């Protein structure tokens, strides 16, 4: 009766809306990014208790790294420990490193917080303050915070140009993030330019509602999501990206869980016939470009199997009344 | 009647062909590549208007980068700007950089095309030609094209050895790209050696129909696809790779969309007690190894559910006549 | 009759166990690792036939590389060829390089085993032993084995801290590897600490049953699997990682298939106004963090379609008797 027409209607609807006539294949993604922008570093940092003038112009080669694994990194802050060489030196004053006597130092001791192996001697670091002498790259990098305003704070004004190429192998269909002939000069805006592949980093942090400066002080991990909802039927054809932004780092703020994003980068060189090293603690934001999607095209066997689930609601819907 | 036997036959066929008795799980891929080959660079390049002799032998450490994220890079061309140091200098003559007077330069101006921050002064670059003086790594890298024949043109003769390891966790089945005891000495050929994991790069560009030289001049992004169609039933067992090749870069040829593949690599050093930098614009092909596949093994619940869609064509096929 | 209740029971069971009422979406993973530990290298290596003292303290910046593509590398051994410069030199004595006369050397010949291009001359390498003179980075790196105990053998005591963030976009559900407030100080143990994100590398090799020392001599590729079985219904809620460990390298032990894991890292520098290079053959373990999983939440259309397969066993189960 009428309930049968409503069962046919709701069933065929669930078919249409849920695209069950379609077979759905996962996508294959390739990413290629070009980061643009420079930054001028004028700041006053404190090195070893003394004030020091940090200046210099930073371009692409000085703060970024080519995209490896659908992700790129933009340095936003740094601490620089210059002139290190293999030797013996008192470890940096810390609750774990301070020693009253040689009894507080055990030869061969290693500590997660330290970067050296103890010799077993208690030596003076400054004045009457004593720390356990270690063998390491000397002098030891100080335990301090990253610069109070991030040295490369201007990075929010930088631009990332993203090129995404997706392919569905089963359906033999290839398409790319940028269709031909589009006006490339634009900034991505949620509404004004939803297809602009040019992203201002500050814009991204506003979309996720995080402040770029705060994250820039100690680093973070941001996420650029490129969603691909795709239809390959022709009766309704659509297959373009949807750009969303999600902040990926944990924001723990606990010294035990290593917050932010940073890494220790070495620059080796020789000086006065001695092996030497300039260690730079590098702070910045890692952007992770996550491309996910599904491509649909009608399958007879799928539409069949669905019908086979559906005739049982024809008959069973008849048996209900 | 006969239509019922044809419905059972077409249904059970769709089962067999579409492997619907089988549950299908996605694969997990690990890649490990070893690139072999060297190249001799004898060429004459033009630096700052003057001819210069570019020579040298390039081995693995000089042109490639270990595989990060199922992809490896092979440099094929380069422009080298040596001796840069932080300072002030006239920007390179360009439609956007040429100034008639100090009125064309605004102090603090930054430009996507430039690598510096303007001081607000109009200075001479050469002769009577004036550009806006900038603060940057000086001298500025010239605006020129990459060498006319690619300096590392020999890269087409290089070899990539690919090692792929796939695992299906649900089915607890692990297999690798190279089965034991195979004659490793071979070049992959579509027909003569379809299982050779040794790929000549030129061969790859011929398969995709792109010329290796052209792409090598300004760089590109190529794609090595490893398809895994796999059957874990035993009645029919097959699970080997299918190597296909697809060119991934967009081939735009528009100065606004940054064509090819290149990146700006810095080499820092100290000289005459001055912080100095040799900037190399690096051109090459990025190879993206895309491993996709599906592993099938018969599922009772799946075969069931399919039968449950199928009995409705038994009965409904009876009701049709 | 009773067989109908057993068909309803086995069917509804297959529903419950196989979670067919649930729609299942694949996960999105982001990884962030921090490696901790240092190593002291005291060893005696043989360079060019003469004994040499290898010593030095190695920290994070000296042996690891930030996580690129859900994978990180820990160097465990190395051979160091210092002072190389572009020139001519006899290739290293090898079955393929040894020449009786200039007839054994062809000008322009390149060989997979060699790192140079032959000049076509047969010269003395040592004493009366002759090899084919090549143009390359000179002197050529010796053909030898990696140090007999791995120089960075202590790497098994190192620690990897893994931070995984997964997201299901369709279900709008985000969760991370580390829930808040957990006691971070711990070592992952299969039973004692199944949720500890802190992994000792030696522990990992014991779990996979490989010896860390052996692999550390010539390198390897290990696999850290993070499985995510997840339920988003609330009636039964569970969504945590399962850490498993699988050794990914092929363990071929054949000189033709490049066993282990190693790469040739160049350190360029200038000396006596000559372009020079220190080549280091780097041996270590690459860890591949493989995050896979599935998130389930009940779907009306799915539960429907299943019922539609099921009523045909109601009726067909009736027709069987
Ligand atoms: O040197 C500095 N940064 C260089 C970094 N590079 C990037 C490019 N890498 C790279 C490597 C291989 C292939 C391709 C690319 C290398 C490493 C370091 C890691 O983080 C990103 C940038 C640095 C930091 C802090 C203050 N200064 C300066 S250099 C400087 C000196 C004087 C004036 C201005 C800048
Ligand atoms: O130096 C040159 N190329 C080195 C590259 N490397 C690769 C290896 N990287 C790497 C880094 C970390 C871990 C593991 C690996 C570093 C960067 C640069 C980026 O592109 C690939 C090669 C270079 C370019 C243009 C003319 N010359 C020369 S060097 C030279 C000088 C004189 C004679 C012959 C070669
Ligand atoms: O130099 C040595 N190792 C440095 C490695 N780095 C890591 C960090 N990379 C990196 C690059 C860009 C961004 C971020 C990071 C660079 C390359 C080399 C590749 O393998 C990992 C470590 C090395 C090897 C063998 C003996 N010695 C020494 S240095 C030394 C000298 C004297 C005393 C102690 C150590
Ligand atoms: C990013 O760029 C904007 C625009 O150039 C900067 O904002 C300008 O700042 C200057 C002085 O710093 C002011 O005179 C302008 O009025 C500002 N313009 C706008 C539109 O706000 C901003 O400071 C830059 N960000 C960083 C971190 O340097
Ligand atoms: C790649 O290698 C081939 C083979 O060695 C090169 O082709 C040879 O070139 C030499 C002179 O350049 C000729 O004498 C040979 O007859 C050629 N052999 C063949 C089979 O063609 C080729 O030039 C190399 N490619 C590049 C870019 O250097
Ligand atoms: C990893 O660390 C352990 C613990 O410090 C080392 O084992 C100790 O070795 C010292 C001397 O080498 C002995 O005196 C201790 O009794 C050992 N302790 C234990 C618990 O075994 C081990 O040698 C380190 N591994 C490497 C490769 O250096
Ligand atoms: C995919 O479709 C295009 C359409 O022209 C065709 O040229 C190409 O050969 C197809 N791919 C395969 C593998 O058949
Ligand atoms: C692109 O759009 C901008 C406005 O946002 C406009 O100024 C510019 O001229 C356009 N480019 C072209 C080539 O039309
Ligand atoms: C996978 O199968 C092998 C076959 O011998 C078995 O040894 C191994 O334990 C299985 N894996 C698991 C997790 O049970
Ligand atoms: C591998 O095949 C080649 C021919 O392509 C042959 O010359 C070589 O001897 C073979 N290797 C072995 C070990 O049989
Ligand atoms: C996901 O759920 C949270 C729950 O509060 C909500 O705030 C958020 O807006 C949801 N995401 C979307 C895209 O609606
Ligand atoms: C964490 O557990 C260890 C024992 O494994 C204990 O010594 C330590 O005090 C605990 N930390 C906290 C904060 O409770």
């Amino acid at each position: 009766w009428i309930f049968h027409a409503l069962v046919f209607s709701y069933i065929s609807f669930a078919l249409i809306s849920d695209k069950r006539y379609q077979k759905k294949e996962p996508l294959i993604s390739s990413v290629h990014t070009k980061v643009k922008g420079i930054a001028e570093v004028k700041a006053e940092i404190l090195e070893n208790g003394m004030k020091k003038m940090v200046s210099g112009v930073f371009d692409t080669a000085d703060y970024t790294f080519p995209l490896q694994g659908n992700s790129f990194f933009v340095m936003t802050n740094f601490i620089k420990t210059e002139g290190q060489q293999q030797g013996l030196c008192p470890d940096f004053p810390t609750a774990r490193t301070i020693c009253s006597s040689d009894r507080g130092c055990k030869k061969g001791r290693m500590d997660p917080q330290s970067k050296g192996i103890q010799t077993g001697r208690c030596v003076v670091y400054k004045e009457r303050l004593k720390t356990c002498e270690v063998s390491a790259w000397c002098p030891i990098e100080e335990v301090k915070d990253a610069p109070r305003p991030a040295l490369l704070n201007s990075a929010e004004n930088f631009t990332v140009l993203i090129k995404n190429n997706i392919d569905f192998p089963g359906h033999n269909y290839t398409t790319r993030n940028i269709l031909p002939g589009v006006n490339i000069t634009c900034t991505f805006h949620k509404t004004q330019n939803p297809q602009c592949p040019i992203f201002r980093l500050g814009d991204i942090f506003q979309e996720t509602g995080d402040s770029f400066s705060d994250v820039a002080i100690q680093g973070g991990i941001m996420g650029i999501e490129i969603y691909w909802d795709c239809n390959l039927d022709g009766w309704f054809h659509h297959c373009r990206p949807k750009y969303s932004f999600r902040r990926l780092d944990d924001k723990t703020t606990s010294e035990s869980l290593y917050p932010g994003y940073n890494f220790r980068y070495a620059k080796y060189y020789k000086e006065n016939n001695v092996e030497k090293r300039t260690l730079i603690k590098v702070f910045g934001i890692r952007f992770d470009i996550l491309v996910f999607g599904t491509g649909g095209k009608f399958n007879v066997i799928q539409l069949a199997v669905y019908i086979g689930s559906v005739i049982s609601y024809f008959g069973l819907a008849t048996v209900f009344i």
